């Protein structure tokens, strides 16, 4: 058919968006990361060399994926460079791509941790790199089976970088499940745990409230010295154990009030040791001023401990949801790729070919959005665009 002109002329002017609006911000967006990190000693802890991690990763996407990825649609009609250089890109591109999203599994699983056991700490140096270990390696063991198969190359040197249903159908199917699917389950486990972790431990800080708060009237109303012995032990009871549920002001110049239980529990210790001697009398006395312990430091502790661990789960959960759903048009449409056979795969491939960069600025700015929420990091930010740094 000569009326039928399949020019496939041009498509430059994608590349420039893509560079523009996907490439640069990507490239960018985690070297201020790794920048932030790297030379701001406020900001060096177990947490962030984790998160410098990711910001490797989702940097070395535009770095070398992405970039090689734009030739693809410049020439899609053949490889153009070394055929040695298809396997390694496409092992790069499943390597990466799958660490940025692990990457995130890990941190939605450490900060749920963090709220169900503040208590361990200093999460050392030890346990990140463990955790940074194990997740390249999770990444590695699922792009691994791209090199080791190979492309489909006697031969022209034509060649297509590309996964084909024949070839690696089953690779498509399992290799989406443990990269993306699996991930995507546990966070979605780990939402509802932290959804009963912040309310138990809410429900916990209210009865801790009203147990100090019953026994006061208990050493007021007391008669007996036994009354206002195991009335103040309950105290400190209850006022270490609504202590424990944050962790220590030594793991933030303006006001500390966790310290408000070490001035509760020393007064508690006083008050007890004259209801050891037997001064009952000057014992009730030193219970009614825990009273203004209570009021300045216990009072405004509870609130700020429940509102704040809610509003940065809150905002976690938000920006690990964007990057979710912004790779699902992907992996969706990468299964049924496989699973149907009905549908046209000449333009389910074509969509394939729109979905990664969709996904690729959801890995690629994803550390950057993420950080800004932190003001020392903005703040770092800040400086780094206007090139001042120290
Ligand atoms: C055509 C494209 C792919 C190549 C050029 C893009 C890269 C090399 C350029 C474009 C914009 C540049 C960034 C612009 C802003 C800053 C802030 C500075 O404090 C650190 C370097 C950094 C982060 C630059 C790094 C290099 C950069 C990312
Ligand atoms: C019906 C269930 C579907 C979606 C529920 C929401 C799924 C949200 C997926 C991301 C949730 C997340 O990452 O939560 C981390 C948590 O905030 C800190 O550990
Ligand atoms: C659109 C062009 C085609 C060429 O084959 N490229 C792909 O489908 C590429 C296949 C990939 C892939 C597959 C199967 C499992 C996976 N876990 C992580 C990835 C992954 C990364 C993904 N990259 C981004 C796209
Ligand atoms: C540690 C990583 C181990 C987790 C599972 C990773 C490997 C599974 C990869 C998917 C199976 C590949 C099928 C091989 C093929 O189709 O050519």
């Amino acid at each position: 058919m000569k009326q039928i002109v399949e020019e496939q002329g041009n498509k430059l002017h994608w590349a420039a968006l893509l560079i523009l609006m996907v490439i640069i911000p990507t490239i960018g967006g985690n070297t201020l990361v790794i920048l932030a990190v790297s030379l701001e000693k406020k900001l060096q802890y177990a947490t962030n060399y984790f998160l410098m991690s990711l910001a490797v990763a989702d940097l070395l996407v535009g770095l070398f994926v992405m970039p090689i990825a734009l030739l693809t649609i410049m020439f899609e009609a053949m490889w153009p460079l070394p055929l040695v250089l298809c396997p390694a890109w496409l092992f790069l591109d499943v390597l990466f791509s799958t660490a940025s999203i692990w990457h995130l599994c890990a941190i939605s699983v450490d900060r749920y941790i963090a709220i169900k056991k503040p208590i361990q700490a200093n999460n050392s140096r030890a346990t990140a790199f463990i955790k940074i270990t194990v997740v390249w390696l999770i990444s590695i063991g699922i792009a691994i089976p791209v090199p080791i198969k190979g492309i489909e190359t006697d031969n022209p040197n034509n060649i297509t970088c590309v996964l084909t249903k024949e070839r690696f159908g089953d690779f498509m199917l399992f290799g989406s499940l443990a990269a993306f699917f699996t991930p995507l389950a546990i966070m979605i486990v780990t939402y509802f745990l932290t959804i009963h972790a912040l309310q138990k431990k809410a429900a916990d800080l209210e009865d801790n409230w009203e147990t100090l708060n019953d026994n006061l009237k208990v050493i007021e109303k007391a008669d007996n010295a036994a009354q206002v012995k195991d009335a103040l032990t309950k105290m400190r009871a209850a006022a270490l154990d609504a202590q424990k549920a944050t962790p220590p002001k030594l793991e933030p110049e303006m006001k500390d009030f966790r310290h408000g239980f070490d001035i509760l529990v020393g007064q508690i210790d006083d008050a007890l040791k004259l209801a050891n001697e037997g001064k009952v009398k000057e014992a009730q006395a030193a219970a009614e001023q825990l009273k203004t312990t209570r009021n300045a430091y216990i009072q405004k502790y509870l609130v700020q401990t429940i509102s704040n661990e809610q509003r940065a789960s809150k905002v976690l959960g938000i920006v690990f949801f964007l990057f979710l759903l912004m790779w699902c048009p992907f992996f969706i449409t990468n299964i049924t790729l496989v699973l149907c056979d009905s549908c046209n795969q000449t333009t389910l491939q074509m969509l394939l070919e729109i979905f990664v960069w969709i996904g690729y600025v959801s890995s690629g700015v994803n550390p950057l959005v993420y950080t800004l929420f932190n003001k020392t990091f903005r703040d770092a930010f800040g400086r780094y665009i206007t090139c001042n740094y120290r």
